[PDB]
């Protein structure tokens, strides 16, 4: 539930950009839909 901030977090961070977590959108990002649809939006961001 709440984990799903830290799972994004360490998905993206270690698997996802190489290694990249400096947008804020990991801390804004309460509930699980808003960490998956943020997640989406830095990781296209980022590409």
């Amino acid at each position: 539930l709440k984990n799903a901030k830290e799972d994004a977090i360490a998905e993206l961070k270690k698997a996802g950009i190489t290694s990249d977590f400096y947008f804020n959108a990991x801390n804004k990002a309460k509930t699980v839909e808003e960490v998956n649809a943020l997640k989406n939006e830095i990781l296209k961001a980022h590409a």
